[PDB]
């Protein structure tokens, strides 16, 4: 992550490293306590299959309650709900009944499964199957079920895949209307979200200096929706060093404003982990985008004294 | 939901109710199998207690992929990522001291411990540790980890929260100025996610008459950010039945976007069941909102045989 | 297919169901048999070994092959070629060292190893790693790896995204200016794949009558790239039935070239499974996408006397 | 390949070397272990046919799933779809004869016969008979089951084919009505599949002069389809250091296009492959080609510091 220090890169193969090395260690202890194989492979089947019964019996737990949203959630199919709750019916049918199989076979099978009801029973009942936060957030970042993804697909494909290609346009018409502001769009991403509507309170330095002209389009049926863009001078040292077109990201602030209320149920650290994750995606659509041929320049920091002009300065400069 | 019969209501305690029974019958069974309770004790307790064991070996294996992202998911406390990979550490801590005090002490150990460890290495490399879809969904909606839960929050504060006020004012300027424009702003919400830029185009019977007194605002560093609305005809057999300011829902274009996008990684069937969502929490967050005094009338409905301007109609008959 | 009967529909779980009916009927077999249970995990056991550690031997024996294209098909990365060779390396790696570790331990290893390494060998050598027919379509058809695909997805975003979108336009134009043409581009899908450049030699009936004003655009460094589109007049039993823009599905003849030529490597059989495949493509791509909003009519027909025109005016007239 | 060092050169025969060596040294330890030759004879023959039985139980549970598209992919003739399961059906069952034969009477059967199909139901059910991406892309490239071999041979059949005959006479044309463009078609072949529809955003040193005179002809029912070729300056210091004819090959753009489509299944890891399987496809059928009389010149380029007029310039002064 190039853009700020503090981004999370994506998780990579960590732990299936530490399983194979886990495995590994178990083999050696297996081939050093020198039991009989057979034993090993007996009970490790057994397991496994324990394993199966108990995912048989929560799916049928789960789908006590899923069968309630058949007609609006799967669409009035219950093979549908079943699948959602037992994972593909077809395997899960023919592991259980190897497990079944097993169980019954190898060195009393209704007494052990009465004793497996009720534990997946307990596990249900004391909410007990709730997955660490780690894994939450693996599952969640792997299949996108975070905020941050769609506020950051939002922020691209209904602001920035509009703005972007026709920016030169606009910006050549300022500048032979009247002062040579940067063909870009300087976004800023406080990583605290701390988002005031006027740049000038956010640092002295900051100065308006004018709009750009509008842009105008139909959206959604409103028509005649208008894009504005100001313009602001970064003031150094009394002098004038540079001008751009300066904006925070605006799904930040309702970030910030998700965290402040109740009803949201957001937290505010999760206030930080989604606004780095909306930086970390904001980067790879502007990255794998056509319309960002060199047209944005996205700034992220971090409050700790702190300039933002300084920091628009130096990325302007270079 | 009064919405829309397809939108799903939140889970329940269907699961809870279910595993109830399944205890129930499990205690039922086990009295009439009339074994020795002391021995049923004993399994279960050490049942429980592989599951203990099976939760630390995974936990570490999670923590060797964790410990990565230390200084930058963590904030470089490894305390922090101890509890993200196993809970809370002193709970987990007595579990585990229970578990191995039990397993060592009730009628080998090493041998046991090599086989569960082989166990999560093996459910770990083999990539079984997935969740139903319907547990993932209930997580989700739980932990609010949707992407229509922060373009529902995005909508709210940025667009309602910001012109619903102002819209009897700019209602009444229109009134005195010419026409009577019902008092309220209707928003569609087509669940399958269609939102064309122009209703004409939807609907030949819905008809524009012009916009309203636009609305200008400061907003994340962008000076005299404007909001317009756009008023437009209901026909009926080519007369003007009704007029209303009427307006599409805009992150549905933002669904529709993000599942038409490889890289988004958002599905279809994952863009109904978000578009849906979306049309709850907007409906929740309305309902327990001071702004909506009354100014706003969500519409939701699904194609088919229908047309639109007639559902308007029937919205505004009320 | 509303297309045509004989598109072939895409492939369902058949298989899965015929396995778990084999499953359940080898399970009831072996219970019939009454042998040991032991024995019978234990030759299982052994048997998915011995298939891991010919899996193994074949991924060295392409490692061999692959080590050349290193740095051209796998940006010079070891570790990208081996995972291209044994898939997952982790997951490889750890069955192997079970299957390793349960082949020596239950009930010669050197001399079984030998022997399977000189079955690999043989199999590789005499070129027995042909998969069937059935087998080679499935995995294309499931991964997209047809001409078909290709060419539904050059003929989409190449022609129609380009042309259904404007259409309307360009009728009406030629209708004020002059004979009710419909408002719909008729694409005729010839599954036979004879495509012949004057559709008055493909039936008399078809009549032409005038041209639609051109459309005009830039295009990969050719601008002014012009899109035209003839109007035919379905000429019945003597009288005008109706006219329309008519037209051929030009991928066709790309593909019956092909079809023709030696070093393309292309037979008939594969040219009549690919067209079916294009018809089938096409269908959903248009199907799902937003421009063909009741712009085109897809019309797929196969030659048995018969008349283009009569199918045509079916079409039209419904 | 000439065109560029990142195009793969074909499969060569390095698989099947490795092979004999590994079928060498099998022999050579078979020899050391000194033991009797007959039992290695029996175990080898018992391990090809538990292996031709698999392959019989695996093509009966293909052949359930293709038996239901029977009519539209196998023209209802049953031998067809069993020939598409079961490799050659007379092969099969003379080995499947042969094997059974020596599996009953070499020193249970049907037993081993349950084993083996509980093994086959499984691989099938847990899904794997998944093939390495080496394999598969092995399997495609030979077959030729690319995308971009339909694309490449579309490309050459219906414009170059068409095209490049003429390109002397309308360059002459131009030549005598003013301008010194060189005798060629230049085709960039960009790796990456950028293709911009203008060259001059692609590189500022490249400027348009004019266009060629138009060609026209009838291709599928449309008639007057005019292909037109722009030509263009190559500048140096900004003076014109040379004239041709330039383009993108615009299949390129369907490529890029399609992995940007979530619907097309397409990678972008994919995208490279393809591109470079293109330009090799593009380059072979072009030197085996009678049109091609030096009248084109293929250049490709990756990006990097790279400017894409100094690229055709040297291409041009050879
Ligand atoms: N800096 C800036 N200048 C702009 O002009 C602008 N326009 C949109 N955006 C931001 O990009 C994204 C695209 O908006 P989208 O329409 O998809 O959702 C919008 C849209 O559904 C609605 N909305 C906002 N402004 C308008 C508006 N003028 N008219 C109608 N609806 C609006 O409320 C949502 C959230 O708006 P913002 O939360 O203030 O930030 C948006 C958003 O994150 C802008 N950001
Ligand atoms: N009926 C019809 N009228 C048209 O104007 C038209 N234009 C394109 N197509 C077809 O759509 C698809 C997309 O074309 P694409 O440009 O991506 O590949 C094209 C393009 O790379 C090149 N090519 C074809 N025509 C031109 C042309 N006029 N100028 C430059 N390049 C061309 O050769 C490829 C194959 O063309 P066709 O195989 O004859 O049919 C095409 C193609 O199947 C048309 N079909
Ligand atoms: C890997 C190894 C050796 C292991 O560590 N355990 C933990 C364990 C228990 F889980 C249960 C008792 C002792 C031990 Cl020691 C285990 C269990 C089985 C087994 O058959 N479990 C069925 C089963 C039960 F026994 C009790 C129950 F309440 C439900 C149930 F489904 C096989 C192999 C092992
Ligand atoms: C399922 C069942 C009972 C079965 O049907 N076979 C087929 C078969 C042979 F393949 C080989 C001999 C007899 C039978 Cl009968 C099998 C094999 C093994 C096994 O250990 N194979 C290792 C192995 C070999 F034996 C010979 C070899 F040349 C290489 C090699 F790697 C275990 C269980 C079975
Ligand atoms: C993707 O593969 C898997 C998927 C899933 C899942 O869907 O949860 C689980 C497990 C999967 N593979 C691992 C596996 C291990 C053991 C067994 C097996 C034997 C086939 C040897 C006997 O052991 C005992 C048994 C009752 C567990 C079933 O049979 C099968 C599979
Ligand atoms: C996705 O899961 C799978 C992937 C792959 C693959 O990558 O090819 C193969 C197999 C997979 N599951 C099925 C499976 C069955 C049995 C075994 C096992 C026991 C775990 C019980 C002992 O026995 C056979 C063994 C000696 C090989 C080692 O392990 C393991 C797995």
């Amino acid at each position: 992550s190039s853009l700020h220090p503090s981004i999370p890169c994506p998780r990579g193969h960590g732990a299936q490293k530490a399983a194979l090395v886990l495995l590994s260690a178990c083999l050696v202890t297996l081939w050093g306590l020198g039991e009989p194989p057979e034993h090993t492979l007996r009970y490790l089947v057994l397991h496994l299959a324990s394993l199966q019964l108990g995912l048989l019996l929560n799916g049928v737990c789960s789908l006590a309650e899923e069968l309630r949203h058949i007609h609006s959630r799967y669409r009035g199919s219950y093979w549908r709900t079943v699948r959602a709750c037992l994972g593909c019916p077809l395997r899960r049918g023919a592991l259980l009944l190897l497990s079944i199989y097993f169980y019954y076979s190898l060195p009393p099978f209704t007494w052990m499964l009465a004793l497996l009801g009720l534990s997946q029973a307990l596990n249900i009942l004391l909410g007990l199957k709730g997955l660490a936060p780690a894994e939450i957030s693996a599952v969640c970042e792997k299949g996108n079920f975070n905020v941050a993804h769609g506020l950051a697909w939002s922020y691209y494909i209904g602001y920035l895949r509009l703005i972007l290609p026709e920016l030169q346009a606009r910006i050549r018409t300022y500048n032979q209307h009247y002062g040579a502001v940067s063909q870009r769009l300087y976004i800023l991403l406080p990583l605290d979200c701390g988002v005031p509507d006027n740049l000038s309170m956010a640092d002295p330095n900051i100065r308006f200096l004018d709009k750009l002209p509008q842009q105008t389009g139909d959206r959604a049926g409103i028509k005649d929706r208008v894009y504005s863009n100001s313009i602001y001078e970064l003031l150094e040292n009394g002098q004038r060093a540079g001008t751009c077109v300066l904006e925070y990201a605006t799904p930040l602030q309702t970030l910030f404003a998700m965290s402040q209320y109740s009803q949201a149920g957001f937290s505010r650290e999760d206030r930080l982990e989604q606004a780095k994750l909306f930086c970390r995606t904001l980067e790879d659509i502007l990255a794998d985008a056509p319309e960002s041929q060199n047209n944005c320049r996205l700034i992220a920091y971090q409050e700790p004294s702190f300039s933002l002009s300084q920091e628009v300065l130096r990325h302007l400069r270079q």
